[PDB]
């Protein structure tokens, strides 16, 4: 019933429930960029359906050691996080923002 993440724009197939990574304790945290937009991002291990956008950056990143790249909904262009890599255990994550995604059966 509640087993996988859709973009909420459009329904791209997104992520899993089962994907979901707790960072540093949660996965869920709360942060915001220099324009001072809020954002609560949900941390997994593995997302599809999404178009990484340029090349990664360390600037302003919320994750210690991460350097990050925009992440689209590959379907209809809707930012819905970032790729971070670069890092340590793990090297790589998707930080999704948690509103823009609908949950629903698999
Ligand atoms: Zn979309």
């Amino acid at each position: 019933g509640a087993s996988i993440f859709r973009c909420r724009q459009c329904g791209q197939t997104i992520s899993r429930r089962d994907w979901l990574l707790p960072m540093g304790g949660d996965h869920e945290h709360v942060v915001f960029n220099p324009a001072g937009m809020i954002f609560r991002v949900w941390c997994f291990s593995l997302a599809q359906g999404l178009r990484l956008i340029g090349a990664p950056s360390g600037e302003f990143s919320w994750f210690k050691g991460y350097d990050w790249t925009i992440a689209l909904c590959g379907q209809c262009g809707s930012h819905l996080g970032w790729h971070y890599e670069g890092g340590s255990q793990p090297q790589t994550f998707f930080g999704l923002i948690k509103d823009r995604l609908a949950e629903g059966p698999a």
